């Protein structure tokens, strides 16, 4: 049947002093009847969301800054101070619940050296378990500069991730600037989970692949939410296009291109979570391609409801077991894959 | 178990007088060893691609303008003249092979009424079978203006599609303007099939859904290539988000929103093709969600090779039949779904 001790690791917060900014996210992502709960959860890591996690059989929650978080702060010095404030805040909150809470670093991604230094501080001094970054870092006096991490200057940062041996969770963020105006103004309800989020993350991680990040750093670990941000349904089409067009075309120009097949990266460097994607059928398709050991349960609180995400995994245990290859695979996805990936010791309900 | 008489309907051409424009497409989409074949095929609807189609068991090819085609022509008067020339040209070419060739209208989509009139001319006077439009119509310097068809003025055009009772094929196109520079300059090999194409089409058709196009025009027929442009893998997540967030939020503001579940539109208004997606596993997943009667074989020539797409469907007939639910489903996908959708009479090998 169902299990306790599940690990959930796409679980967002904001600094309480910025409560007013969370009402702006609520207007993008939260139905009216869910506003009271959203505001309580996003501002209280140890509040009712912890009680729900305990009731619903979560053993370890890894908290991260919400979106865009620092990636929406276009002034470098202000962005760097905010990221540090987020890390110091969540470190203080999780200190009282070490058996069931951890955190991922919030980072200013304006400068690779500075981001590497803050990640190192979070991991070595605060015991954080990785980084979670909300897609491209926006920058410039009017915010139009889009900083992607698949360019060579970011190699110092990837080297830091590998040296610390912690994963990088690439989370989505809403559209900004001319992209928001040109492509979303007339379909604003498509901002967020319906399409815009995965459109951005898939572009960015495929960018890391085709620009050779994982070839230069074969030990690098990256996590994608939402069962891989559109990519698994296109595993065949993307790899086929790389074989039929992209690889020989790039080679003919002397341009950098990924050295391995698409699935190699998804079987060695990338892990997927079930955040906001409580779909047994989609989970099955993903398992069939990447392996049950490469998918991690997660909720996506507070944008999703802990009781709903845990309810799916718990209440459909038998059907999910059939879909993912048996009892061990089900416990691996629920808990044991993440326990091993994050090198967690004993934690709440971890052997239950 | 293979069949002849297959229908293939994402098969592109360019006007011979614009041969020079095809070189820019080759630099985006065609490996060096495939250039000679691409140039021959894109400029000769009755050339070797017809010989290959006859050899490989295609009974009916529906030709369409390549991409962006008119959607990249930013000046309305020139765009309208080009679309007319494309339609008159392809009408003349297919006249010599009526038993095995048809066409979809090329349209200037600067003005809903003007596009409606050209579609009517193509259907009523030239016998065309629908329209194929390459995503948003570009206008303005560098194409920075993006004209989407999910805004209320486009109801004039949707009413025309319903009056004529023909489908609208929403095909992808490359990025333009600031989006091209900001989001693709550092990952240029992701322009096209790897991600950019489906990112645009999925945004656009989901836009039509959430702005209520299919609620006001429940008889409207739309076709998507590439097994649905990322949407099927996200069927659960999109509909869940619409239920949990978007529909109650829009209702609370009095904003228009899709009245029915996402899968209703994919089971009533939208058909998928296999263009560029010769994946038995992805096809199976789509069949399980939308029904085998809603998926149409297609190749995507000349960007894909007719021998490769037909080779997949023909050589793996037994495995595909098992994946899609049996012989009738296999013949439906190969031929009979399209025969019925486009009301084709007898055609070459149509009872084979
Ligand atoms: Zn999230
Ligand atoms: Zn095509």
């Amino acid at each position: 049947g169902s299990m306790r001790g599940k690990v959930s690791l796409e679980e967002a917060f904001e600094l309480p002093k910025f409560a007013a900014q969370t009402k702006e996210k609520a207007e993008l992502y939260i139905a009216p009847n869910n506003r009271d709960r959203y505001f309580e959860e996003i501002l209280n890591p140890c509040g009712n969301r912890l009680e729900l996690s305990n009731k619903h059989g979560i053993g370890y929650t890894i908290y991260s800054i919400y979106s865009p978080g620092p990636q929406g702060w276009t002034e470098r010095a202000e962005c760097e101070e905010y990221a540090r404030e987020c890390n110091d805040y969540i470190s203080g909150e999780i200190a009282n619940h070490k058996d069931r809470m951890g955190a991922f670093a919030a980072l200013s991604m304006h400068d690779p050296k500075q981001a590497s230094e803050e990640l190192t501080r979070c991991v070595k001094e605060l015991g954080f378990l990785g980084a979670l970054v909300n897609d491209v870092q926006h920058a410039g006096p009017e915010g139009e500069t889009h900083i992607f991490y698949d360019q060579p200057e970011w190699d110092i940062f990837w080297q830091t991730c590998v040296d610390l041996d912690v994963p990088f969770y690439l989370h989505p963020e809403p559209p900004f600037g001319s992209y928001l105006r040109n492509q979303y103004e007339g379909r604003k309800y498509l901002i967020g989970p319906p399409v815009s989020f995965a459109n951005g993350v898939s572009l960015h991680v495929l960018g890391m692949i085709v620009n050779g990040v994982f070839d230069r750093f074969p030990k690098l670990k990256v996590i994608l939410g939402h069962l891989g941000e559109h990519i698994p349904g296109d595993f065949w089409r993307i790899e086929h296009w790389f074989e039929h067009c992209s690889r020989p075309l790039a080679k003919s120009r002397g341009d950098v291109f990924a050295e391995k097949p698409l699935l190699h990266y998804f079987r060695n460097n990338i892990w997927l979570t079930t955040s906001g994607n409580f779909s047994t059928e989609t989970l099955k398709f993903c398992v069939e391609h990447v392996g049950a050991e490469r998918i991690l349960f997660s909720v996506d609180s507070p944008y999703e409801h802990i009781d709903v995400g845990c309810g799916w995994y718990d209440d459909n245990a038998k059907a999910i077991m059939e879909a993912v290859g048996g009892e061990k695979a089900y416990k691996d996805i629920g808990r044991d894959n993440a326990k091993k990936l994050f090198k967690l010791g004993k934690f709440y309900d971890s052997e239950a």
